[PDB]
């Protein structure tokens, strides 16, 4: 992250050792689930493109996933360079160069670039933009370790209705189909695959009850 | 670590009791897995050779593992000090002399030594070095403690697919072989060890596929 | 084969019908297993391009192994011609010309040709890289008709430790791995898959213990 | 071999491709059984040092056989070096100069050098010399990769004696134990391990009886 010294100028902090721990358990007990967003979200709040590799290097060990998310961000940086030119031409000497492809990820930049990237006034954002990449590339590692699909998540015979829902809306963040198909999906899946007591209720509720309502309906059956 | 001062100097600092404690519970609840390295190079993130044996002071009631890595410092700061002869002459007073094996180890040197060595333009990092060195010791350890071959990592009738998977990456990372091995190891033995039906399937699938191709297709089965 | 005459001059003498009537006998009844590879080059002892392709005849009513033998024969050409381009300008009287890839394998070239170019000092042998060529196909042949792989090579109950190693290394010299993967299978899937009395035995004995002293500590058991 | 062109000079004849199968087929379909060194024997009947290395290179295959082979030739060519030293002077014109090791087993040496070495008077036999060393370690072999102990050589309750006499001076000539050593076995251990009947007979015949005189007693027990 980025802090101010005694003189009022932006100074890079490194991640502390306990905040880099949490990640390694992160990624190292969880076994890629949709919850990892989330957490490398909240872990790598405010982190410059050199932290960001210090997280990365956690997930080299996994060869599948670390390949997935080198595709990814190799991808972005293209696009990124793509639709960002290299102007050729002067170049005001209080306004900083344009950062490339490799610039953002921190392949081939420094610390004191990224740190007057990031602190401007209006502020271009870098580490949120690579954060960004981070994240396609972990929800396709997170798709891609998925175990079942949402066709085979089905309501025991006991299982509660709000478990059944959670595990329902958990498998659903982790495919990510479309937004249109996955609309379809809570609207007709999760009634039909629903145990027959709480189908019954819920198909005598109608189409275009809330969720809500058809938890309240299916409370203690 | 080091740490800056209100005067611009550079300061160690001492490892935190939280940090000291989390590694010690990874040292004495993880029985040596391979999720202790991860975890042992977050937790030493920036650290001195004086923190460094501070951290090791935990393994020494491990009189095996203590004496792995006891043998593997001794050979690496062997090494060291055949690749960097000790220079007869005059040294610059501006320049600070070379440490030696005992020196980047800690046994000999002092604190301030170390912290102008590591703070240095261009910096030379005896810390990462001697973290290294213990790195190669601790894979040795997790070498030795690892009580399956990969061999003998088989996919269980009703196993899901993904599961075998991390199992048998866990147990590969574990054994630490070579890269050529390694290679026919994932190109092969995990066909070879799965279960007749997830083994049926990749056989259809032909030898080249991807591990994403694979778990697609063995996604439910 | 390459003889001389009663006049002191290099005569080719055509293969006998027995010598040819022991190669078809390989090749009909043996199912290319590995044994036809050191047979071959005995059988083939000396010979000229067009006894080697007067030996293939043989092959070609088996198509895929005849379309594999012609696939690597035409790589080998083209690298052939690849790596001795063609020199345009003056040839001595005294030298013979270059040949062509097509020239080696007999299909342009006579037999005058290659009798003067195998009888020359310094002789450049063009029987022996066609004949290099024919057993890199017939390599990739054996491979091709394996029936079992070397991890499904494992010692019966009471099959003996010697019948047990030769199929083994049999399997082995019919994969055709790579040198590094080879040694790893030598060293551990032999004590792996053997049965328990002797590899209680061989684990016993610790690793790096040569195929004698395993052979012998197994003897009888 | 040698053999003697028109003009009644001695010159070096290949051994026949047929040969050279019968070889291949001895070492690739018996297994190191004891009757390889009469065969061996047999087929490199008057051949030189090169002959016999092309010989070899049939075994090559064969690693743990190959490598004991070569370790054996190398001892043995340094015994020869030992007790053959190179002695520094005048030469005579007409005189050949001594081999060294590694010009008997052909590694340095040229054909002709080798045709005029065995063709001599008197003649210096390098062939036979380097046949005897690689009996030597076909010996080993043999030993090597014999199945049973002379100890576990047992009558049969319904075998004929003469076939449990053959299989017992098989195993025994396979082990090559000392002379004393092979008496002792030849006189006890053979009535030791005898089926009762035959037993009770051969103690009845008495000890110093001939193997003749056992064989007529036991003849149809």
């Amino acid at each position: 992250p980025i802090v101010q010294n005694l003189q009022g100028q932006m100074v890079h902090q490194a991640i502390s050792p306990r905040t880099l721990n949490a990640w390694v358990k992160v990624v190292e007990e969880k076994a890629f689930s949709p919850e990892v967003i989330p957490m490398f979200s909240a872990l790598s709040e405010g982190a410059t493109p050199q932290d960001l590799n210090t997280m990365l290097n956690t997930v080299a060990p996994h060869q599948a996933a670390m390949q997935m998310l080198k595709e990814t961000i190799n991808e972005e940086a293209a696009e990124w360079d793509r639709l960002h030119p290299v102007h050729a031409g002067p170049i005001a000497p209080g306004q900083m160069r344009e950062p490339r492809g490799s610039d953002i990820a921190g392949t081939t930049s420094t610390l004191q670039e990224q740190i007057g990237w990031m602190t401007h006034n209006p502020p271009i954002p870098v580490g949120e933009i690579y954060k960004r990449w981070i994240i396609l590339g972990l929800n396709k590692i997170v798709r891609m370790y998925s175990p079942t699909s949402i066709l085979d998540i089905r309501q025991g015979p006991k299982e509660p209705f709000r478990d059944y829902v959670d595990r329902f809306y958990k498998t659903l963040r982790a495919e990510q189909a479309s937004q249109e198909v996955k609309n379809w999906m809570t609207e007709t899946l999760l009634v039909q695959n629903a145990n027959p007591d709480c189908k019954t209720i819920l198909k005598a509720l109608g189409p275009g009850a809330t969720l809500e309502e058809m938890m309240t309906a299916c409370q203690g059956v």
